[PDB]
């Protein structure tokens, strides 16, 4: 019957933004409606949701700024006559990654108005079968009804429960825009976002402690999570461990202002205290699906964790709504695992195809100081699958070249594969410790999905000199027991 | 009956010393004759041979000077306060890389007295069967006698038969030992090294000028060859096309001092001269298998090209002598190649494998100002092979994060895959040229090996944000014609 659109995606994040492409490709009828909830401490951000503004890029180019600082530090052995300390200017970084953004949230709007896809800056919202209330920024209500609906909503930083939190700690939402140095700060938990920002933190000159309540990278493989807390220690940053904070209170206010963190143990009535310039908070993230009212229209949700559990069709349990992103239950969140849904919904809705989404060994980076790359089963998880006498872990440590020179961090740099005896030593597991990590893993990810065997991998000829040839030559085992410096 | 070694390595080189190594492992006695002849001009290097010495490891390593400039330039944009302009010392950056070299050079010499491998630096010589003559650097001969010999003897530069070259050029072997800043230099050819050296002394701040004779690299793909070409010449060095040097003249000594080199067409008789502070002829290798008497003991080599024929199992028409490296027909000249064929050689030698060395589908890495990294068949090749209507070729270019905020050099990377449509549209060529190719080429070659195909690597989950995940979403075809700006 009526129909005012024939798809209408909440949300305009990765997933969300190609969805709308992918199905205005076909001539359908979409509109795409973005709002982006302030912060607690005010700042808002454009169209393209967490990876483009908060998240993957603005993190990437930290992290390159990072890396710049170490490469002039490196130069002077390469004979380059660069002073031997030299400053950062925070201001200055802000402004570049900023314009850069800005520049994204701009093409993005472009894009969307030349494939004829309607995009609304309002707050969505169910109120009933196939209807949606849309709220502007003003506060002015209007009435959408579609044929099918795109849950793409997305997650925000979840706080600690604490006093003080809301109003005198920062998240990942607002450190890429902070508008002033954030001098010697705090980064409570050990997600890899919490390493990633504390790592460039770091080396971009600033003091920076990371509190951890019981392990790092809860989720990766333990053995290279600690190897990265090794790493990442031995860099200048200090650890507390078995650590949750209790009360941040401002000591005096500014930019950056001082404030005060009490902090009890986990395993004792142990209590200490800490003076901090800010306090970023990167304790996990939460679904926003609670405020969309899924209940007017009878979407079942997993109340306990928020997320909405799917089929492998990225159907929920109502026929016309699907949803896709990290709000999906027992998924991995990814951004190219939310485009790549929205890219194979929109093609299945329109296009006839049939091809599904592969969750299986996606490959992911955590970009720490020295940048981490998996792809595949931990060894854990492999043991457990599998059964500790058919599991065999090749690995060696190796040097990249380019460190030689600088002499600098020999033997850390390390890369073992985990293989499957029972299936003609299949590489069920690729882990990599080392520069360029993403770069070094993508292919060998795209092996994995061929099935590549620990034989065809042996007789791949490597490339030299790189630092990927380490993968050429693994023939020492963790079983084996024998030395590999 | 006698023989002093179960095996003679005639070559100190990447493959001679692996072999050396593996054949060791298993009990055997075995000696490795390793003699650099002197240049020309007299540079001479220790153990370890090209790659090492005077090839792969120096090249590597003044590219990462020329990329540590461009990290340099870049790091402005990021926020780092760097000088305008920074200028570059040769002699320190010689004297880190020498030292690095020596430092291998040492642990080669170790390894080898550890695992109990006669090393001899003299010059080998076939005199007769299973006999040898080896001659000191000091003139002293001896003989020796051997059960099985390998012939690993590797290449020299090529000088053309021009007067003058000898005495006033130099080649790859003396400029990464070279004691003063070359200035302004003239590279002749358009080999790979050809265009690594001319790229990385244009980035250390020189003025080069590349002098080809009729096309840029040939054997590897010519579209890629002409990109790699525009770049560089965007880049600051000139290029003059179709032109051999017929006479290079001193007009005055220094280090550097003053030539002239006159130089004719080659499709006319118009003749052009220049005058530049150094001249580096880089227009390929000879083989060093005239000198060895390989008459003596019978082995049949190709008399043209100097090459030597030899089986699947590297093994000559004598059935005790084997030969390995670059010396062989109609193989491919890098190290790793040389090094799996050494190991698989000694394994099957002593130790009872089967397994062959592949020589299909080994990656190269041509560290030109911009990385080229390929696997496989080029487009030539490929149309050749399969037919021009069976091949389809998915090409993008792609833009880099980390150069957005220098905001330099866009579209330019260019990513394209080459596939066959009558065998599922496999993936049978790769060439990628962008940062840290070599680095993105290893794990797309290891899936060649599995037999990638296109339908799996368009399943494969890119990762976010890497350069990498362009070969995730390749679409566009060369034969659709469509844009891909
Ligand atoms: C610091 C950080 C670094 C990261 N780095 C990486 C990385 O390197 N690689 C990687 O793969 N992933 C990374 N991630 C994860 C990545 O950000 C997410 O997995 C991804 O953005 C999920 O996409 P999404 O569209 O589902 O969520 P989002 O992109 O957040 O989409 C939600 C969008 O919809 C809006 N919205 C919310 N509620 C409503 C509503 N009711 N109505 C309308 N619009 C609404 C939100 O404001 C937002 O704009 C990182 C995350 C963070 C925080
Ligand atoms: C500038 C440059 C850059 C290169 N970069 C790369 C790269 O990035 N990647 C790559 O894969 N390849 C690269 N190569 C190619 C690589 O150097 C060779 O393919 C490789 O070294 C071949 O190994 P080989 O042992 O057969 O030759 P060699 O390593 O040269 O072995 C020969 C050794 O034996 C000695 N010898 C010679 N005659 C005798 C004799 N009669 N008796 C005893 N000893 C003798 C020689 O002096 C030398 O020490 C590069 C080459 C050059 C010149
Ligand atoms: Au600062
Ligand atoms: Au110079």
């Amino acid at each position: 019957k009526s129909y005012d659109y024939d798809l209408i995606i909440i949300g305009g994040g990765s997933g969300g933004l190609a969805a709308a492409k992918e199905a205005a490709q076909y001539g359908k009828k979409v509109m795409v409606l973005d709002f982006v909830t302030p912060t607690p401490l005010g700042t808002r951000w454009g169209l393209g949701g967490t990876c483009v503004n908060v998240g993957c890029i603005p993190k990437k180019l930290m992290h390159q700024a990072a890396l710049l600082g170490q490469a002039l530090q490196d130069s002077r052995n390469y004979g380059w006559k660069v002073e031997e300390t030299v400053k950062h200017d925070w201001d200055r970084m802000i402004e570049a990654v900023q314009n850069h953004i800005g520049s994204l949230n701009w093409g993005y709007r472009v894009a969307l108005r030349e494939k004829k896809v309607v995009y609304e800056n309002a707050y969505g919202q169910f109120i009933g079968p196939h209807r949606i209330k849309a709220t502007n920024n003003k506060g002015k209500e209007k009435i959408y009804s579609a044929e099918r609906f795109l849950i793409a909503t997305g997650e925000r930083p979840r706080y600690l429960g604490i006093p003080g939190d809301k109003e005198y700690c920062i998240s990942s939402d607002d450190l890429f825009s902070l508008p002033y140095c954030p001098g010697k700060t705090l980064v409570v938990g050990a997600s890899y976002v919490a390493l990633e920002c504390a790592g460039f933190l770091a080396g971009i000159g600033l003091d920076v402690t990371v509190m951890v309540r019981s392990i790092l990278l809860r989720g990766f493989d333990q053995d290279m999570a600690n190897k990265i807390g090794e790493h990442m220690e031995e860099h200048g940053i200090k650890f507390i461990r078995q650590f949750v904070p209790i009360k941040v209170e401002q000591i005096e206010a500014g930019t950056p202002g001082r404030l005060r963190v009490v902090a009890q143990s986990t395993n004792s009535e142990e209590i200490i205290e800490g003076e901090y310039n800010t306090v970023m908070l990167a304790i996990g993230r939460d679904a926003c699906t609670r405020k969309i009212g899924l209940e007017t229209v009878g979407v079942k949700i997993n109340e306990k964790t928020g997320k909405i559990p799917v089929t492998d069709e990225e159907q929920t349990n109502v026929p016309y709504i699907y949803a896709i992103g990290d709000i999906l239950e027992d998924k991995v969140e990814l951004t190219p695992v939310a485009i790549q849904a929205g890219r194979l919904l929109a093609q299945r809705l329109y296009a006839g195809s049939t091809v599904k989404c592969d969750y299986e060994n996606v490959p992911t980076t955590v970009f720490t100081p020295l940048e981490y790359g998996a792809c595949g089963l931990s060894e854990e998880k492999a043991v457990e699958k599998f059964g500790e006498e058919n599991i065999e872990v090749y690995h060696s440590y190796f040097w990249p070249l380019e460190w030689t020179i600088p002499s600098r961090d020999n033997n850390k740099c390390y890369a073992k594969i985990i293989c499957n005896t029972k299936d003609n030593e299949r590489v069920v597991g690729f882990h990599v410790l080392g520069p360029n990590a993403g770069e070094v893993t993508q292919g060998f990810a795209a092996a994995l999905k061929c099935g590549l065997t620990k034989k065809q991998l042996d007789s791949t000829i490597g490339i030299h000199p790189v630092c990927a040839e380490v993968f050429t030559t693994l023939s020492v085992t963790k079983r084996s027991g024998a030395s590999i410096l």
